[PDB]
């Protein structure tokens, strides 16, 4: 097999020219010459199955993005495994070679305001679909957010994603570990599991405020810090918005806190578009019941160049173990490439 940056990388002989694109916790990222296709992919090397946690992502990632088919979603072009269970010990993940992600290219390239508004219309069109699947991304974050050579932006990384579940959504006071934590919801500290679509569209937020800008806006040092950069902005919660969280450790907290102004979002951003900044205000609602919704995100004035409904489709057919069964669903679930 061939091997790169010191890695077994078992892919020929249909992909040749390997070139080291990045790394993961369990991965390798390449980019390869697909010999049938003639053209450049990217290859992403998984190990996972040594660990069921691994294994329960990877099994994830793989059956979302299968059934998913939407051009604001990263596709599976093909996955290369050992013929037999015994013999499989990676899996490799053949994708669409992307030139950048978001947060590449947030470390280095102011963004216009007509980028950022493409980029949020993308993010969000691909989103209405995901939810429409009845699916909770729950990692929505620059890096997750793939971009090619003409700024065409895919959703990546399904590993964290459930069905979304409202009704088991309450949890007690600082226990959830849910999202990146810069793009955590301020419930996911309080009283929420993020089974929920809210938790996405804050997410999101976070997102327009970091291509706004190029820093993020709730830079939380560690799991605590989150929730003081959040309040820092958006200043102390109303009576209302208190009343809604029955929790009394989490209630009490909040109570516990002295006042806080908001920040403006327009001192925050001076130079943004007001329909931009009217539109965070929305995505950054700090109860999840108020926040906005995909939909609605997407009639928001700011996206009206690109607005329109009958060309942001939904998903045809929404959502309704030890390692070893799990590694035997994978095996299934990547036969179709053989
Ligand atoms: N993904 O994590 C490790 C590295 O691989 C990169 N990557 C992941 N999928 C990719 C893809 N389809 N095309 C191009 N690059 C990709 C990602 O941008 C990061 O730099």
């Amino acid at each position: 097999p061939e091997m790169v940056r010191g890695q077994v990388f078992d892919v020929g002989p249909r992909y040749t020219n390997l070139s080291y694109i990045g790394e993961g916790a369990y991965g390798m990222v390449c980019s390869a010459y697909d010999n049938l296709n003639k053209v450049r992919v990217a290859i992403k090397k998984i190990s996972p199955f040594e660990h069921q946690t691994y294994c329960q992502r990877t099994l994830r990632e793989i059956k979302i993005l299968l059934r998913f088919r939407h051009e604001n979603i990263i596709g599976i072009n093909d996955i290369i495994r050992a013929p037999t269970i015994e013999q499989m010990k990676d899996v490799y993940i053949v994708q669409d070679l992307m030139e950048t992600d978001l947060y590449k290219l947030l470390k280095t390239q102011h963004l216009s305001n007509d980028h950022i508004c493409y980029f949020l219309y993308q993010i969000l069109r691909g989103l209405k679909y995901i939810h429409s699947a009845n699916v909770l991304h729950r990692d929505l974050k620059p890096s997750n957010l793939l971009l090619n050579t003409t700024c065409d932006l895919k959703i990546c990384d399904f590993g964290l994603a459930r069905v979304a579940d409202p009704d088991h959504d309450h949890t007690g006071f600082l226990t959830e570990y849910v999202a990146t934590r810069w793009y955590r919801a301020p419930e996911i500290m309080l009283n929420s599991k993020g089974y929920t679509k809210s938790i996405d569209i804050w997410s999101v937020g976070c997102i327009l405020a970091e291509m706004l800008s190029n820093r993020p806006i709730f830079p939380g040092k560690h799991y605590l810090d989150q929730l003081n950069h959040i309040l820092g902005i958006l200043g102390s919660p109303s009576q209302e918005d208190l009343n809604c969280i029955i929790n009394l450790k989490a209630r009490n907290y909040l109570l516990s806190l002295p006042h806080k102004n908001k920040v403006p979002w327009n001192r925050l951003f001076p130079n943004a578009d007001s329909k931009a900044l009217d539109l965070l205000d929305k995505m950054l609602t700090f109860n999840p019941h108020k926040r906005i919704e995909v939909e609605q995100a997407l009639a928001h004035p700011y996206l009206e160049q690109y607005y329109d409904p009958s060309d942001e489709p939904i998903a045809e057919a929404p959502f309704k173990l030890p390692k070893e069964k799990l590694k035997e669903l994978i095996f299934e679930e990547t036969a179709r490439f053989q």
